[PDB]
DNA sequence: TATGGATCCATA
DNA sequence: TATG
DNA sequence: GATCCAT
């Protein structure tokens, strides 16, 4: 899989330029989002393009999550204090990791969005809430680009559609990443939908795993 | 329907307390949200409570919209300039209306929310863009409270679930109102459902 | 009465 | 179409 | 948007 579109707020730009931990975080993310391949035996991600919305979205995220968790030690389901403790209403953040160098601690919150475009709004708002409350130092959202989305489940989050809203993160360190497949071909099998598209293995939860 | 819950930002509070036009607008939207009744032959709204998530949601906003449009002259599906003209990406807001008292103009934008709770985030953000871009002077969202939502299609917007995010509108004139039915009872009807998404009636080729 | 999806619908 |  | 699904 490969990164094609991207928006980085001025605050995130600053971090990326002068902070080694953030640079590291960003690189781990980038490598992970580029790792998904299809089919399982391929070196690149070729999406079946027989028709509009022909592919499921779940199997697409597995390799990226696996690398983040197993190779880079990122955790899943990190509850935000303001939601879990304070307002006691709201779910956790998708992916999370604490980077450390001596006395410096950098907490990065991330969301791999393949849900409906409206869900991307909730994901952005939750990360924004965490950022505004000083719980994370950087927020990231990964999502397919419009071209790729065309062959995935209808209405799935896509870079272009959420783009008009990136400006609501102004004043905060935020990175939006849009990925695309390397090839489009009807020769590869369809990414399964529903039950058949799952497995998703035992994940590394922050509560611990 | 009846208004059971409500959150009014401090900016909206000032408008409501001081501005006549905003008061009129607020008044109009409230009568409108109270409007929807069920069944048709009734003067109140009674939700069928036979089972959790047993009622569809589509018919619920009809009367609300009717009043606003016909009786109050609100405009449906108003496209915001930032989205339609500037960004050329994104759809319109549910209802909009300009209140005029010569020299003074107040534009109010509103979103009736019965879509999935995630969709409420898109609605709130769109109203936020409008506000931020000075296209509206007040934003309002209408949505069922959890108690009522319990008998509507699963995961539809409910006041309590969007509540933890109300703070993202700090500094903007925003009003969030949660409506509820007058009664939960036996009935001749049950609000019908569409074949959307995972409904057993939807076509799934897989 | 929790909560983030995943998948399909209607109408431009 | 693209968008709620 | 509107219906359900997996935890
Ligand atoms: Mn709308
Ligand atoms: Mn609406």
């Amino acid at each position: 899989m490969e990164v094609e579109k991207e928006f980085i707020t001025d605050e995130a730009k600053e971090l990326l330029s002068k902070d080694k931990l953030i640079q590291q975080a960003y690189n781990e993310v980038k490598t992970s989002i580029c790792s998904p391949i299809w089919p399982a035996t391929s070196k690149t991600f070729t999406i079946n393009n027989t028709e509009k919305n022909c592919n499921g979205v779940v199997p697409i995220k597995e390799l990226c999550y696996t690398l983040l968790e197993d190779t880079y030690n990122w955790y899943r389901e990190k509850p935000l204090d303001i939601l879990k403790l304070e307002k006691k209403k709201g779910g956790p953040i998708d992916v999370y990791k604490e980077f450390i160098e001596n006395s410096e601690l950098k907490r990065v919150g991330m969301e791999f969005e393949t849900g409906n475009i409206s869900s991307a709004h909730r994901s952005m708002n939750k990360l924004l809430l965490g950022l505004k409350h000083g719980e994370i130092d950087l927020a990231i959202i990964l999502m397919p680009i419009k071209q790729l989305a065309y062959y995935l489940t209808d209405r799935v989050t896509n870079f272009e559609e959420l783009e008009p809203y990136f400006e609501l993160t102004e004043g905060q360190p935020f990175i939006f990443i849009g990925f695309n497949a390397e090839a489009y071909n009807s020769n590869v099998p369809l990414i399964p939908k529903g039950s058949d598209g799952m497995s998703k293995r035992s994940i590394k939860k922050w509560k611990d795993k």
